[PDB]
């Protein structure tokens, strides 16, 4: 039965936000792992790791943020198991760095869906909702990232033992 | 003849904007009737009567910025009357709530057309005003027009007069 | 059904606080309106516009503190429709300057007919409430407005723009 | 291969940690469920929503702090998937208390016997980690969902909707 | 080549971005070229020139900020001449003005065809990056020239120098 | 005719002067190119970046100083087109800072012209102004992108990404 605060919202988009979600928790324990990958005794990259944490939180933060979404509209919540990551080893500082950046342009696409799917539907508040609060998040992180990938290449990465500890130091670490 | 500042700013537009504050000042004088409702010595409920003069205040900022937003687009503000409210006695607090609720759907309905017309006029300015400064004003009201509602249902209003009597202290006071 | 706490308040007294309500609204309203028209991109008087909604707020207040007198006493607050304002356009700072004038004398030309009455019905409550709270403001008020028009007049106003620019700047801007 | 910091890290600890880092993850998923039910227009608890959002990231802490053990003592961590929790509709404040306190006893009771192998397996440093950080704080949540549970139980829970109201404002609000 | 960031970004978008930097820069080259026509000893008007000088540099945070865009999306910036303006003598503060107005009204329409261009090719991001840095910073300033044109208008610009120059004082001198 | 402030202002001068603010108004723009270079997402070196945007940044107020003395002297500023870059795309850290070198030799060449021109017309004013607040501004530049591009190449650059890495870190990050 219908909610006494539902308007305008197609279950079709509520159906939407379910699965992003699922994606942001997903986008969040990659993260997570990521991160004690770096803390690894053979890895020790102290900034890697904590830059990785830090991600893992906002994704969770992300997550939440349409949960209160889908209340506010009145749509209902359906979790789903949240997939583990496709690896346990990260490799290299590089190749972790390149793997978010992927994650980060899958996340953006299925945003970019949800919103024309909001657009198409005229849902103007979800839009603007999706606009606000995920589009330029996703364009700071992608730019973010592919910078980070780029100079780990032009150091030398990750053959350069050498490039991902200065990296380390004098880029994540402030 | 038109405004010098007048630019991409339909007609039509124009007209909805003069509609809708009207309909603003409109919802402000139920508000206010609302609120002095519980005001009186055999209702006697401060907080309720609180909360609706502050929606009240609220309502009529809504009117003044569209009457700003008119005039920044070189449109032309002609006001009608103000529809006196619906009832002069709003019967208990879980009845006013459920109208509160009630002209606030009607608010975003009518405002809802209003942006599909601003999209329909391609005019992505006015599109946006309605996003940035009403779209999630009106689900923010509407969800917590909801929650008090329910709340009070929960608790036995509208029979039980101890049920409203909490609710004014612990929801409505701080 | 007669309120508990109502006492030595005849029902004529408590239908005319209503009308003052309705008349307060009114004036309310009018200013408003006054004060957006000073905002057109081709009147342009930002002070006359603050004024003018500095005045629409008093008068709202005004309206309000009848309410709560009407509830005071145990009358029942009816509420009616708000007319809108006589003009659309108010021609030019000495027009409204003199619109508000004559509408204040309008009001007070009430509000000493609601002292009469309070009066003649042996309610000293009311008619004190109305001397402390109403009749000096109305006084000062109309003094103000004739102020004003009388300086406009001497500097030249409808016909020197120079004049209500000047006025603007020097007299309703701080 | 083995970590050149592995020391007295039987691989059957190491692979307890793993499925204890597992269910840590799972319990902040049921908490967060739980969460986001009492934000529903619907349900309107909100210092429920609060409770049971703020143990979603205790227990995300707490699984965190497992992966650092795990790599502190040369272990290697491997996630599964997360579970979606049980349901999706925690049908009251009492009923949602009565779960909560169900999870933390089989949490409570996977770590008992975590540690009874960190005992036989003769790792005092990991018993000790366990004694520190989850022992204690395993039991005081359990006696504090005891005590809300016995609370909801004595105020008419889950039948009143009155006792949820109220031991929200005055248990859980502070 | 394509950009690792780049996502979603129409190669129209990408080459109207550049047009409408190489505007902005020209914007900033106008009004450069007014403030030190004001401060000419045959005009000195102080206060024209600190206000056009004050726009001057606004555009060039608008170029900036394209060029900026430019780069989050993997687009290139190619730069093109910057254009002189269309006067060296700018005859007075009203017909400056009204120069600056045309010149806000050709800009906007630009930035307007823009957006459309980002709603027609699904670009979301585009689009809310349009509707929040640039729409309604050119409705304010366009609401914002025409109020001075009006006032110059009124007061008996550009014949009377002393309306020039009391504007000059009291309108753009704080 | 002739302004009322002119006195021992050659025409050549004047002229000059014209030129000299293109020339500058040219030097901000390179940098500005520059610039946003080094922020491209396959770049990023946004010290590189940050860099050379200061330095547009101050040939604009380079620029401007030269219109305030053109009027200063009863001079007439012309403005004329500003060329684009020779480049879009500048290679590397090394080669900007190189052509930034060349740049400002150049700029520091047309100002000593500039200055000779002003003793053989006895002017003794525009020369201490070229004096003042050029000369030694040219050559602390120019021996400034001389130590970079020194260390630039003693370090391996552009060879070495680390090289320009490092550099970006350590030198122009303070
Ligand atoms: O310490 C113990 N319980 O407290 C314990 C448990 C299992 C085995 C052994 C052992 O091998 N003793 O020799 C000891
Ligand atoms: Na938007
Ligand atoms: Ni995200
Ligand atoms: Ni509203
Ligand atoms: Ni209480
Ligand atoms: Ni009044
Ligand atoms: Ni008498
Ligand atoms: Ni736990
Ligand atoms: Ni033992
Ligand atoms: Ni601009
Ligand atoms: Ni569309
Ligand atoms: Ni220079
Ligand atoms: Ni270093």
């Amino acid at each position: 039965s219908t909610s006494q605060v539902r308007q305008n919202y197609h279950q079709d988009s509520e159906a939407a936000i379910n699965r992003q979600i699922n994606l942001e928790l997903y986008a969040s324990y990659v993260y997570l792992s990521m991160s004690y990958y770096f803390d690894r005794d053979d890895v020790a990259l102290k900034n890697f790791a904590k830059y990785f944490l830090h991600q893992s939180h906002e994704e969770r933060e992300h997550a939440e943020k349409l949960m209160k979404l889908q209340n506010q509209r009145g749509g209902r919540i359906f979790l789903q198991d949240i997939q583990k990551p496709d690896e346990d080893d990260w490799e290299s500082g590089l190749n972790a760095m390149e793997a978010a950046l992927h994650l980060e342009k899958n996340v953006n696409q299925s945003l970019l869906e949800l919103h024309k799917l909001a657009h198409d539907k005229n849902d103007p508040h979800l839009a603007d909702f999706i606009e606000t609060h995920y589009l330029n998040e996703q364009v700071k992180a992608i730019k973010e990232l592919g910078d980070h990938v780029t100079n780990l290449r032009k150091m030398g990465a990750p053959e350069s033992g050498l490039a991902e500890y200065l990296f380390d130091k004098h880029t994540l670490g402030d």
